[PDB]
Formats: C-alpha cells, structure tokens, sequence
C-alpha cells in the first residue's frame, strides 16, 4: 500500500561528501564564529550596535552574488563600530503554492532539479564569501540541507508560513548559529513570541545525520532567538509597533529586543525600504535601544526579473547598490546618535 | 556543527519496522478499501459521509484497541450511511512545550523511547486495521510517515503547518487522501493554496523506507480537501460553508468540505461537538452535499487528565484535549447517519 | 567506474532481520550454554566429545526440522559424552561454479533472492535453537554473518579460505568458537598460522547491523582449533594426528584437533564415513585425549540427488550424507568410545 | 558483540571520490592503461607489461619520486614494455603484520583508516595525473570502491587465490586481474579462478555510499596468471611449457606473467636480477607466451623494520635499488626487441 504518489528516488550526496570537497578554510570557519559570537553579544545587551542581515532575496547568479560580497565587505568592514554586517545568502525560497524553490532545488532554474549539483555550488559560495570575512545568513526551509550548509551560517531566519510549525521550532532548536522568527502573515506576534519560547526548549527529534542516515537526535535549546518584524495587512515597523511589541516580549517574559525587516509586507514596492529606514532610523537615534538589526534586500541592480539580465533579483524586488550604500550610511549614524 | 546538538542515537529504519510487522490480507484490504471508498466521496460518486473519529491522541493501546472494538461494531452497523474510520494520532504538534506523542515518547516520562514507540505505533495501526477499522493519522513528522503511511487510510496536515512547504510536499506523495485545514485565525486560503500546491508534483529531500536521504519525485496528490476547524469565532454554521463553498469554486476546486466538531469550532468545550453536530446534521438532512466529512474527538471516558500531574492516569481517558465519552459517541454516529439517511429523499 | 557490474538491488539490514526475527530465551540460552560447553572442552576441563553433524547443505526448512527432532533426541541421550551441534549450512563455497546455498538462492533456480533467503535461513536457526539445539554454520563471504552469528554455537572457515587474512579478521571478531580446516594439499601450516591470527586483535572495514560500513576493531578469538579434512589422502588416522599434536606444541597452542569424517577423509564416499568412525573411535577408546571434536556429512535419507521436478525428501542434493540409521549408530560408537576413554 | 571493541565511523567511497576526482589527465592514463594491457593480452601486442614498483607504499613522498623517475622509463621504453607503477596500499601477513598505508597510515597501530583512505586516493589520483598506470592487490573487500577508477591492472594475493569473494570481486572489476599460482607452487587453483572471474555472479557488497547492497557482475575476461613460486621457483622455460600445456587444456590462452620476486626469488632480493636474465633468454627466444612480469623495485635496495626509518627503502619485503631497476628494464625491453 505504498508509493502510489511516489514517481522516482534518485541518489543524493550525503553531507559529509560536501564537507570532504569542501571543507571549511581558516578564515571561513573564523568569519563564522566571530559573527556568532557577536550577535550573541548584540543580543544579551552587550553591544550598542545593530545587525545589518542585507543582500539578495534569491541568489541565482554565484558571479553576481561574489561582485556584491565584494561591495558589501568594504562597507562591513568601513562601518564595522556601529554595524554588524551579514549577507543574505538564501538558497531556498518558500512559495505561496507554486514555483522556483531556489539554487539548491533547481540550480539551472530549468525544472531540472539537479539538486546534488545545488548543494555544490551553495556551500561552495557560502565557503569562499565566508573566506573573504563576510559572515552569511539564510533561511532555513529544508529539513535536510541544513546539514550541507549550517556551518557557514552565522545566523538564520523561519519563514513567515512555517514560523508555528513544531518541526522548524526544533530545527532552530539545535542550530548552532542565532535565529530569528517573523511574525505571522496574520501581522500578530504570539506566534513568534511561541516559537522562541519552543525554539528555547531542549528536544528530542528524528532528524538525518552528517552521513545521510536517520537518527535520533537531541538538542540543547536555542537562548539566541528574537522575533522579526515584517508587516501584516499593514506595516508594522512604526514606533507605536515596537512598543507594542516590547509590551508583549515583556509580558512573555523575553527580551524586549526587536529585527526590523524593510522589506516584504513591511514596503507593501522595494523603494519604500528606504522610507522604513528613515522612519527606523529617527528611532534608532532618538534612543530607542529595543532595535538590534534591521533586514533589507538589497541587490547590484534595482528592480525585479522574471522567466536574462546581470545582477537583479528574480525573486522580489531589491535595492539596487547606490541606494544600499546610502541605506547603510543612515544606520550607522542612527548608531552614532544612540550612542 | 552540533554546537546544540547534545546527543545521537541510533533509529531502526522503516524496513525493519515493515519486516517486523507487514500487513496481514485483511489490514491491507482495510487500508485499500478505505482510500478507494473516500476517493468516490471526493469525487462525487458517493452520498455518504466520511467520519473521522476517536481520541485526541493515542496514548494507551490497551483502550486504544477497546475502542476501535466499539467503533467497528458502528462501522458496520451504519456502513449504508456514514465511512466510519478511527482517529489513530500518534503526533501531537503544541503551541510551546509537551508531550509530543506515543511514538516521541511512548512511556510518557521523556524517556524519548522513539524505537520502542514506532514498534508500539505501528503493531497498534496493524491491530486495527486487521481487525476491519481504517485509521487516519495526521502527518506532522517528515521522517515518521515511511513507518506507518501503508496503514493509514487518510491524513491530515495540521493548522499549524498547513502553510509549510515540506509539508505540502509530503502530501504531494502519499498514498493517501489528505485533508488540510483553515488557518489558526481562521484562514481559508491557506488551505486552498494548499490543496493546489499538493495537487502538483514536487522534488523534493526526504528519507526512503532504507533511512537513507535522496532526491524524490511526486506525482501530485488528487484527493485533497479542506477541513473547517474554526479560527476566532467557529466557522461549520450553513454561513461560513456558503463562504468556503464559493472560494473553493472561485479557485477551481471542488466545493466539497469536512468540518472537525472539536478545536477551535466547539471552542475547545468538549460537550459542545454535540451542539455542532445538531446544526451539521440538520444541514445536511436539509440537502446539504457539499458537507462530505466530519471530525469528532472521542473516547471510551469524557473529558481529559494531564500527565503533568504526576499520578496515574484513569483508563480510557485523553491525556490532551477533551473528548466526548461512549455514550456520546454512540449516539453522535447515529445522528450523523440519520442525518445522512434523510438527505438521500 | 562499474563497467563490470550490470546491477544494484537493495538489501535488508541486519537490523531488520533481527527485528523480524528476534532470538526467544530458549534460543538465546541454547547459543549461551552451547558456546560455553565446547570453550570448556576446548581448554581441557571437559572430556566430552564436540560433535558437529548434519546435512553438506540446508536446502529445504521442512526437512531441517525433522533432522533437528531426531537429532535433538540423542543430543540429550548422549550428553554425557556427547556435545551434539547441528550442522545448519547455508553458505557453499564451490571449486568452479554452482549453488552457493539457500541464502543466496533459495529458490534454487538462479533467481538469488538473497532477501527471501536470509528470512528463511534466520528463521530456521531461530527455530532449531529455539527447540534447544545449537547450531554450527560455515562462514564463507563477510557481510552475512551480522544476519545470523547471534544463533551460531560453532563455526568453521572454509579450506579455501584458511590462508584469508579477510576471513582470519572475521573469525577474531565471532562470538563462537571457530575451526580452521587445514589446506586442500592437506599441509596443517596454513590453519595453525590461521589460529594465531585469528587470537590477535584486529582493526578491518566491515558491515553494521545497519547496512553500513564501519571501522571494527576486534579482541582476539582463543577459542580457535584445526579441523582436520584430509588432503591429497585422509588424514584421520593415528599418525596422522601424531604429526599435527608434534606441531600444534613446536607453535605453542594446545594440541587439540577436530577430525572430519567428510570430504577427503572419506574420499568422497559417503559410506566411508563410517570406516573413519570406527578408527577414531578406537583412538578414543585408546586414550587420545586430544581428539576434541568430529564434524559428519548427516541426514534422513543417504546418499544425494542432482537439482534438475520435485526431489527426494531429506536428502541431500550437495555432497552425500548417510543417512539417519548410520547416523544412530556412528552416534552411539562414538559415545561409548568416550565412556572407553574414561 | 562479545569479542567487537569498538564501531568508529568510515567516509564512505563518495566522499573520497568528491574530495578527489579524476581530472582529465588521470582518466586517460587509466583507460588507455586498461585497453593496452587488454590489447596486449588478446595476443595483439609484442610488448610486455612490467608491474613494478614497491612491495608496499609507506611513505607518498618517497612513493612519488620514485614514480617520477619511472614515468620517464615509461616514456623511454614506450615501444617494448608497458610499465605500470606498483602502488600497494593492503599487505596480507602470513599471521600478524601492518596491512599497509590504509589500515595503518602512521604505522604506529592508530588505525587511522580515514586518512589511510585520503592519503592513498591522492597518492593515485597524483601519480595517475602525471600519467604513469598503477596496479594493486585487491585484498580488501570494501576498499576498491575508494580507488578502482585509478586502478590499471589489480591482482589477487596468493593467499586467496582460493577464496569465492575474492573470485567474485575480481569478476566485477574494470580493470585487468592477475591471479597468483597458490603457495603450494600449483597452479590449478589460479586456473580456476580465471574461470571463475570470466563468469557473471550474484553476491553482497557495499556501494559507494557505504551502503550494502546486492551486486550482479558481468564477469572478467580479461585475466591471467602470475607465476610466483613454491618449494621452488617457476620461472623455467620448463615451467613456463608446463603451466603453458595446463592453460591450452583449459581452454585459456597460454598466457604467463612470471613475478621476479617472493618465492620465485628464494626471497632473496637480488636474485631478481638472475630471474630477469633467464626470463630475458626466453623472450629473446622468440617466445611469446610471456606477456607481463612483475618487480620489486624501490628508490634503494633492501629492507627494514619497525625510530624513524631510512628513506627509500621498503618496509616489507625487501626490493631492488633504482639503478638495478633502470638496468633490468632495458634487460627486458632489449628482449623484446629481439622478439620482434
Ligand atoms: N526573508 C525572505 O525573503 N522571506 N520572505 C518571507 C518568507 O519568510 O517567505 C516573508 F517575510 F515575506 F514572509
Ligand atoms: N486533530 C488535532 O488534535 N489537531 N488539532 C489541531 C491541529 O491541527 O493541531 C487544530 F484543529 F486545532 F488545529
Ligand atoms: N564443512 C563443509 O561442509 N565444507 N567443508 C569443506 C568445503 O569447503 O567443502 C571441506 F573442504 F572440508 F571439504
Ligand atoms: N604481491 C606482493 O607484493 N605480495 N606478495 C605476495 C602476494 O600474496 O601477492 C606473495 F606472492 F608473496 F604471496
Ligand atoms: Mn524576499
Ligand atoms: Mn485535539
Ligand atoms: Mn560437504
Ligand atoms: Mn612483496
């Protein structure tokens, strides 16, 4: 009575043999650990500066995505006493029912699915950008390939749609990098305000091993998680919002600490990015310290593609990079001002 | 990595569960006869009422397999009217912390005894459905299903996942119906994309009955609908149907429903699926086909305990939400099949 | 790569065979007492005889456990000088090419459904050890031995794999204890060199109870001994046995042996079995202390039968056995060569 | 588990096989390798197959100088020998020992069998790329999905010439497979096993993902015989008409490769040289029944014992210097000229 639905299994590589091809470097295992252990600092009240999670929504492109590393590393390093900087660098992208997933599911974005060669390309982007010193973050939507890739991520986010589901709140719960969950679609809170609180917890799951095998498997707990906001039916990055939000962190008994995401729900049109900036940035520097980072899709080119120009996002709509260099600039001296 | 990843222990992988414990004849007609059964409901060939129905979770296989017993004697007796088949959950997903399950934690004292529960779960299912009793489940694991999905008859992606892609793929390839519910505030989108995205073949991670990961291709899931389980206010009145009948055909779909009686639509007040059923069954008796199923929570005793507690648990009583007890039980089913009865006519 | 090799087809685990078929308490008590009675006649504080008897090959459950009744009956009768161990062979190795046994083809049809094969070789092993019998196998290839070791009281490697390094490494890993056959010329050097190996502890990629490569390091087996099989000729009689206990001591472990009725012993006349009986005997009976154990070709019904139709029921369609009257009475003399020898 | 210790944990063959691959270079000097000892042993090439190199490889420095210089040979020799470099990584013992690079890459017993396994692939995938063949014995059963792809021509121990797994991987492998007359100095039992590569079988293995499996093979037509000595060497023109008789009786081609050393030898290295003259004499005498030879040669003669350890000189048995070495080959490749 089985695989009725089931059309074909093909071979996948296990994790160890894309840590054997691989493996880590010098710089990229310590790019890592220091970007961890500072947003860990970041994040229990120890460090005045914001975490700057920025790039691409989608990386199609490894040539466009190693250019604008390069761009963002000089800025990373120039703002570096107010700034915590970390590339977007997302593989997999959740659909609202159909379409492209990302690199790793589709890397020729042809409905080829040649994910083993998925798992190359991203880990070896993800090495050689952590190899320059320029920490990366994703989203983690797959069970699975986190294990190709966890240990070149200095920080993740949930997506919105599985931010309440128990198999994802156990995944953040044994990731060894910090986490961030968005709020729901439905604008409210409590069900990231949940997820910390599970993702906090020890559990004891049934997930795949290095080798690709299944296993049994305990987690300590995740103590590095905040919720980010990302707009509802409306935006909700307003100063009446963080209050709102802190209230509630408090009642819940959790950190009072906020990631504002420019982008999504939070711009309804990527230009709009720029006018939550100015509106986080007043209160940045009008002492509002409940702000730790701020999201934003940021691209070379602005604008939207979709199915072959150079580096524009054929996912959302992105910041092109004259504008992501202004953006950084008002952060940083709304850290300046707090200071 | 495995900075909080504390432990790792060994896990039997499905063949050795499958060699252990395959389908007798009988299971194995159960298990077909039932999908084929709900597929003809699904597809409008078939007046009759899907039911699915029993405990919250499963946490005793002693009154576990007690009430299968009774329930099967009404499966049979009412088999004209209404397509009778056990709620056998071995997943429980929580909105912070909890006992997640038998197969989780089958001694219920986080011993995580995740071997020992597959073992248990699976010779459970074997039980029932040899014994004639089809057995839904629902599907919130991505690894579990290889161990137990030949005995499932029909599934369910739970309120809190239904919007998760992983999980639309797994129904994009099981072998069974599924049904999809409306989002904890009471979203009915969520579960329309959600039967669309289930429709369509998928390729996606997962682990083969060999417990080894690898690239697999689905053909994309046909028998799948929504469930109306509430959001802030209940939403099974003729109403909300009307609204969830037209959205299903403005999205191509057929306008074909199950309304789960318990959760967010008796507002978590366990007697009260008895006052849901009244207004279903006269919707129904009235000449209402779309309504093609119904969920009920129900047990051998009323009500629920907690683990949490401490002391030992009363017999045939949930350990989660509260349920209606037998005597309920027994008279909800012949009102659902009464009702069915005076639709026909 | 794999230009060669024309097919992949999945296997069970160990795991799922000993989940299927998990060893009962009897059974586990028959392997336990089993192994312990031959290391004790193995070390000298014990004077009873190691008896390994039962058909060249199982091919056919039915008839094993009917084998497994009658000789289950006279292992208790015989006890006191008798420790009687069922030769249950699955495994075959060939000199060309042929059947290789039931778990590679039980069907005995060249369909090798070695799944089906290793279900019914575990079951009929758990089955004979579960009635109180205990079983001896030959280990020919590596990765079966995970499916069946844990109902095995005795084990012997193959004379044409004594002079393996890959199959000393197994036998220092086994949980019983373990014969060496000497070579096909006949010559003991190969299985003394054989038993120090497999004494040592070793370090080799095997297979887990998982299907899984691993790296396996290993104690060391003392409860290793020759077998003597013959060569070029038998190799039974008291001379014979005078030469191998002069070299067992001039390599410094205890001058035991195992003789085999079988094979060259016998000059591949089954009936010759009884003839070598009756010289072993007499050296029993004459105070050799340092025959330990004998291994019989044995079934219901003499003779063989070639695979082409139904068969004969109980006989052997390998090499030939005697049948189960001989196998009586070799038992009996046997026996009462041990009462002489006391 | 009574008598296991301990179950550490094995990259499986595809994590070897994506750290290293094959680049371009090293797939070619394998395929034409393997077509020209296929060549030479369907009796269609005058030439002959040297297999020399080290008893055993210890040291990938040492083992890659030598390489070097016998890639030249190769390049020199090109038109009377096919050389092929003996890269041993698993030696069999007649009772204890150290079973070679990979069960035991720092030769102090830690059993470092995951380096022993990267250390070796790179050592190949290396000399391979230069574009010099390699050879090995396949004793192992789980080792030769981790290297085959850069094996040219394979052997089978003396020790388990017998063994049915063995005959079964060889049946399998996509390489060339020698076969060693057993210890007893007889030949049935290599003869046997040539058969019983050439067949198709049906047995358990692992794959290269470490995972077991059923295997069904096609069979190996590309075998032969290695002459290697027993109580007595056979390297004789004698020996060499007998074991000729036997193979046409069996319906193999009367093919010989004739190991200069081990027993062949009186294990006496330098003896190899006397082996090497006489060998010479008879392919000189036109004769064309000996296809390939085997030699053990090294950077410097002799042996030693496991205190570091002189460089160049085997661990094991003990082989003949490289000036010896450069000697003996054109010794064979002057015969060969004398052939044609
Ligand atoms: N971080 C991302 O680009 N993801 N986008 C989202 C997701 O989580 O799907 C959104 F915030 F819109 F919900
Ligand atoms: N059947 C169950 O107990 N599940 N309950 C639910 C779930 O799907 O979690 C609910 F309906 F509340 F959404
Ligand atoms: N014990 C067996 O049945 N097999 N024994 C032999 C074989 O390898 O056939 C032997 F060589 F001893 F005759
Ligand atoms: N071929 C080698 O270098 N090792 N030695 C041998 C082998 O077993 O192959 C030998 F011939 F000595 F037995
Ligand atoms: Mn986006
Ligand atoms: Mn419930
Ligand atoms: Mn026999
Ligand atoms: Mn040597």
């Amino acid at each position: 009575n089985d695989d009725l639905r089931i059309k074909e299994i093909k071979e996948l590589l296990p994790p160890v043999a894309l840590l054997e091809k691989f493996p880590a470097t010098e710089n990229a295992a310590n790019t890592v650990a220091h970007a961890r252990k500072a947003i860990h600092k970041i994040l229990k009240g120890n460090d005045d500066r914001l975490l700057v999670v920025i790039g691409p929504c989608s990386i199609h492109d490894p040539v466009a995505a190693k250019e604008y590393a390069t761009r963002l590393l000089a800025l990373r390093e120039e703002l570096k006493d107010e700034l915590e900087i970390v590339m977007r660098v997302y593989f997999e992208k959740p659909r609202t029912t159909v379409g492209w997933k990302g690199l790793i599911n589709d890397p020729h974005m042809d409905n080829s699915f040649q994910i083993n060669d998925g798992l190359r390309i991203a880990r070896k982007l993800l090495l050689d950008i952590n190899d320059s010193g320029l920490p990366a973050a994703g989203e983690f939507l797959d069970m699975i390939t986190p294990q190709y890739l966890a240990d070149l991520m200095s920080w993740g986010a949930i997506g919105a749609r599985t931010t309440e589901s128990q198999v994802h709140r156990e995944l953040a719960s044994g990731l060894s990098c910090p986490v961030g969950f968005k709020n729901g679609t439905d604008g409210t809170i409590k069900v990231a305000i949940d997820a910390i609180n599970a993702a906090g917890a020890p559990h004891c799951f049934l997930s795949v091993t290095k080798w690709g095998h299944s296993a049994i498997v305990n987690t300590s707990g995740n103590g590095d998680c905040h919720i980010i906001l990302r707009g509802g039916k409306e935006p909700n990055y307003s100063a009446k919002h963080v209050a709102e939000v802190k209230e509630g962190l408090n009642k819940a008994g959790l950190p009072a600490q906020v990631m504002i995401d420019f982008s999504h729900a939070n711009s309804s049109q990527f230009k709009k990015q720029m006018d939550v900036c100015a509106d986080v940035c007043q209160q940045i520097a009008g002492g509002e310290k409940a702000i730790i980072g701020v999201m934003v899709e940021s691209h070379l080119v602005e604008g939207n593609q979709s199915l072959l120009a150079y580096g524009k996002s054929i996912t959302d709509a992105c910041i092109g990079w004259e504008d992501t260099d202004a953006l950084l600039r008002q952060l940083a001296n709304a850290v300046k001002a707090r200071r």
